[PDB]
């Protein structure tokens, strides 16, 4: 509970806001028959132009102003064209002689847009409301789009458009949507909404600096959002920790001022519990790659704050159910969470080490002690006795060599609990791809003097080779692993993604 | 056609051997209903124990000898195991009083062996060839395998025990004497027969392509290349075109002869067909990467673990699809018309070599900025893309050491397949099963496509931001295809085994069991 | 005599080399402290230590024969200055004659044998002496016990320091007058005198080999450094035959001829033949490392600290080697035939090198697999050490910039021997000794050797897995000698002076005192 400090100026908590200026914008979708209204703020039009690449921007829906279905003639729209991303926006005088702006976002020429080319029609948007003093948007779709690209279309719109002031020393209020068949997407709004605070708190967690968020501090974060949602809660400190033999997890910690601290939320439904899922994030506060320490070009050390996206995914996750309450479900959320730093207390490379299950381990590596860190927490969680268990980790930078930036991967032991991951990214639209578990590399695991290697010396699938070593700290349970390493962080953007909450969340209810 | 020499000592074409000790191996199969006579040479067991540890070895079969079966009583055994991969030498005399070698490797707990198992059984087995001069091999098959996993064993078998001394002159060989003869017992003889043929059929093409990888380059060129695909098409009876640099600059492959302009040896482009002699159904095209030594030219590779004095390997595609050639026209599929193409060259360091950021233009009018030398392969797989679709087929497979990020996403044991349709990579999947050659469905990921935009050229040759190079070279590659079925097969990390320090001859298999499935 | 090929008018066509140089004018006259030292015009400089006593007061003990100098060279006066060792001073007074003389001293410290490295510190502070002083004459006395090899390494490294190389100065020739006489005194006289021609001709022959290692390669390329060999020849009196390149396919020199097929320089292989005039005892080749420059090849130098700019020295065995004739063939030993030998050509790259994986063939038709183009030494002298064999000679001694790894393992100051034949090695060792160039006897461990066995070829070029690089270089070498006794001086590490920005001529005098002793 009470953080160390070096110095008086060390922060002692994380600075969190729960309540957002998204949460008072008010949303009402409208159906597109009947026409549009444009009496106040920015109109944006969403528009393709199939086949036709670059083509013209031509708007179909009528729109109940006159001055503005002028500006909306195909000889003046026409000017424009729909290349993915590309936006105008015009200020003008309406029916009224009010001052509206009107625009449009291009589509480009694709009937289906994939989640990456949404997620680019999303950041032309909020482009012009970061450069626009509006009370009101109002968004006409005039491109297809079902109900879960719908919500993906919101809760990205409401993430890109938030912006997080917490380290630093005009909101729309409301949101109109003009959709065909409206009534059908109504219910998506909510829980949007809710998506939203899941994916924009784990990235709240993950951007907050390894002086803010540390172990202390992060378990105390989970026991305060715990509280707001009346989960259940245990945070197991060092003795409980020692008493449960979790060596490994424990020797990744040995370096750091903080003491280790293992986070255990629980979500239970009302009535009949029918399944029972642990979701285990890896909770590295800051991972320095401890006495193999991350000093070779590329390796990103100033970035790694994020080792934690894997717990706050699981944290946001959280959010979501606690606040959605799905039935017949009884949900672990779980991570054991520490610091990997340099000290005369590390653990070394060449140290033997003992998991909960009796395991001995040869450490080949400082640097891969999320593997260690998750194998204790794969031995708790198995323990618990439930249906399936489904770690999320930024394990391997070999993911940007594989998948890269965009997809996450998953492995695990077991084809069904895949195919309902692969199912949850589907309809999160959070994307994932199977890659699988070689059994042929398990041999380059075996230790001359331990019973297993954490690290292959020979083979460079390090991901896989990851995988492997997982596994064997699961016996006999359902069990599948998502690297988030390549995901996690929106390079290009400078912030997170907060990528899993929306997935895992659509893996529980669904 | 004539190979360009700076030396007379330099090589004008690649030793191939055709007829391989292999080929004169005599192969009898049995059904083992009918008991086992032991009379001679050496004679093997496979041998497992299903769910039970490393339990001991019992044997099954009837041994039509009292002799040799008083050994081989439980109580004889049971001090064995069948742990996967070990294996015994048993010496005894026969009821013949004819002394008789006999022996077992085991094949673990698990009912059903997997490819990367079936290996190891067989290393074993070649461990017992090797250093024993025997006349003949006996096999009996006490574990039950499909008829995919007999041919797989026999064709590893027969790969693994072939040894290459092409290249050797004053360090033969000394103590090496192949069996003549080889019998197998194994249950429903009569469904496994059809088999062996096939599986000698495989395992030549893919020792030929394994001869190509191989053979340096000093010796294994773009013309001594094309040279071997040009006999192989004689032998074969299969009709060839071999495309110089004249008929090359007519086509405009632009691309393809950046890449070997700073070369000694022309480019040459091969073009193998197979037509099967009724309907044909099916029209399909298998292009090789044929790059026959990568020094990466400008971008030498240099760096750390770029490994420069493995890449006479980086025709392996070239010697895949080659090999297909040899296992197509030899089993003679109905119904199917098979181009086999290749654009060969060298990718050398020279005043005359293609220069990075030099933009040059593709054989379908598109201009492409090369940001890289070193990513050659798929400047010239561009051009022969190109050509493939214009021959009107109805799929078009290429197959390539392209990227050394496979190494890191798939490792040494599963190629990884990429394409734009999904029926099309499926037949894939189900030919990686049936020839036993693993393979993994990796995606085309659009996002990343915006990372080719030129800002001069029409498209990049490589990504400025995305590491996946894997990916961002399957996305290169889709722009030579626009409108036909087809898949890439990065062969990168599986071609040559490291520890083995010998090619695999990877994709042959995989290759013709999808001709023959269509 | 070939025409060297040209890229443009302005490329030198040989390499400039200075054979009268201004040491030669030097008048030398040794006498006999006993009749004491006459002080005169020039520069007369005392050679003195103190035994025991560190840093201990300078005494001058010879009988000087001029009261005026004497009372000047008094102990009261020259105990304020001390021995330190290469510590110097500079007097100024009138002689009986009331001439104006300078004298002065060098500390030769406090330890009574001085090591070679002492001697140079000692001959480097005289030399400075020499230096921005305009001197007529030079007169030193010894006041230090030296042996005749010593007295000679005295002269030697006199000579060789002191000697400026302008051959590549145009606009900034050091506007430098030498000395017309050098005065010696010395105990027993007599006994030395024999050691001036002596040293005056190991001079020589180690800066003509400092002249061809410092002239770059666009100047000493292998046809104008054969040619220079020829010119060197014919001034001596020594047979020679400079092999082409058509005469080297014919006897299948295919290790050597594969390195030098990137280079616009065609291969010379260098043969000088000495030969006694009376009945010959003793056969002997020696072979030297010609390669006059080393990029790496296709394994470009490029990685830190690789030196490529220094790499016109890699021909350094070669200079020794020729070097080494010219005091051979100066002296004239009586009852030996002596072979000088070198492969040269340059290691570049081009559309015609040699790559890494290439299978080459040596001359004795072993067949070596290319692991690193940067390992071109070793398959240069494989060629040569089979034609010194053939020659059918006592001793095979071979000199070579070979690894790297002598820096990290003997560094600067020491050359390496290795060698199959312990009689030979401690020979060599005696030659150090006498010659007082350093060596030391380094092992060929046999436990490396089958890191060499190569897949393919009867034997690797490099290692995989052995880093002890000079090791592995000499059992790579060892093949290539069948039946002869024959050593191998690897020098990478002791050629080139790093602190003087110039060459030694290292081996010169080595292999001279080997030749002469035997
Ligand atoms: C030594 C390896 C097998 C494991 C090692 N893994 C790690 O360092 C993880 O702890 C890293 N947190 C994973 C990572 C590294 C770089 C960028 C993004 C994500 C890695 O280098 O990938
Ligand atoms: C420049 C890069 C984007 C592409 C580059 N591709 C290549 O170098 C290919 O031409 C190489 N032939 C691929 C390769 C490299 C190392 C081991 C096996 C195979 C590579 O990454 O390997
Ligand atoms: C590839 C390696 C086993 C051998 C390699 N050898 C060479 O490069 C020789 O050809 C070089 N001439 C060795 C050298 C390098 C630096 C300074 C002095 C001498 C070396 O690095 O020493
Ligand atoms: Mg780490
Ligand atoms: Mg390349
Ligand atoms: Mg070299
Ligand atoms: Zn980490
Ligand atoms: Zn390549
Ligand atoms: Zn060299």
């Amino acid at each position: 509970s009470e953080v160390p400090q070096v110095v008086s100026l060390d922060p002692t908590s994380i600075p969190i806001e729960y309540n957002t200026p998204i949460h008072d914008i008010k949303v009402q979708v409208y159906d597109i028959k009947g026409g549009c209204n444009v009496e106040e703020g920015l109109t944006i039009f969403l528009v393709n132009n199939p086949g036709k690449e670059n083509g013209p921007v031509k708007i179909s829906s009528k729109v109940n102003d006159k001055q503005v279905s002028e500006f909306l003639k195909d000889e003046n729209m026409e000017k424009f064209n729909v290349k993915l991303g590309t936006s105008k926006h015009f200020y003008m005088f309406n029916d009224n002689k009010n001052s509206v702006a009107v625009g449009y976002v291009g589509c480009g020429s694709v009937a289906d847009l994939s989640e990456a080319d949404m997620k680019r029609v999303v950041l032309s948007l909020v482009t012009m409301l970061h450069d626009n003093k509006l009370s009101k948007l109002t968004v006409v779709f005039e491109i297809n789009v079902d109900k879960n690209l719908f919500r993906f279309f919101l809760e990205t719109l409401f993430y890109e458009y938030m912006t997080d002031e917490r380290f630093k020393s005009e909101y729309i209020k409301h949101l109109g949507v003009y959709i065909n068949n409206a009534d059908t997407y109504k219910e998506e709004v909510e829980k949007a909404r809710v998506y939203y605070f899941g994916t924009y708190y784990a990235s709240q967690l993950i951007a907050a600096p390894s002086n803010y968020c540390n172990p202390v501090s992060l378990s105390n974060a989970a026991v305060e959002l715990a509280q707001k949602l009346n989960l259940e809660y245990k945070i197991l400190g060092v003795k409980e920790l020692e008493e449960l033999k979790m060596g490994a997890y424990l020797s990744v910690g040995k370096g750091s001022m903080y003491p280790n601290k293992f986070i255990h939320l629980t979500y239970k439904s009302k009535g009949d519990v029918k399944k029972k899922i642990a979701l285990v994030g890896k909770g590295i506060t800051f991972d320095s790659g401890g006495y193999n320490l991350k000093a070779a070009p590329g390796s990103m050390i100033d970035l790694m704050k994020f080792d934690m996206s894997g717990c706050a995914a699981v944290l946001g996750c959280a959010y979501c159910v606690g606040t959605l309450k799905p039935e017949n479900v009884e949900i672990h959320f779980l991570s054991a969470v520490c610091e990997n730093m340099v000290s005369k207390n590390s653990y070394r490379p060449g140290d033997i080490i003992t998991a909960s299950n009796g395991k001995t381990i040869e450490v080949g590596n400082t640097d891969a002690e999320g593997r260690l860190t998750l194998a204790d927490a794969l031995v708790y969680a198995e323990k618990l006795g439930v249906d399936y268990i489904v770690d999320i980790a930024t394990l391997t930078g070999a993911m940007l060599y594989s998948l890269g930036t965009s997809y996450a991967g998953v492995f695990g032991n077991n084809e069904e609990l895949i195919n309902k991951i692969l199912q949850s990214s589907k309809t999160s639209n959070e994307p994932v791809w199977w890659l699988p578990i070689i059994n042929e590399y398990r041999a380059t695991l075996n230790s001359k003097y331990a019973d297993i290697n954490q690290i292959s010396s020979s083979v460079k699938a390090s991901s896989i080779v990851a995988s492997l070593f997982l596994k064997e700290f699961v016996q006999n349970t359902a069990w599948a692993h998502i690297d988030i390493a390549g995901v996690s962080w929106n390079f290009k953007a400078r912030k997170p993604k907060g990528f899993g909450v929306r997935l895992l969340t659509e893996f529980v209810l669904n």
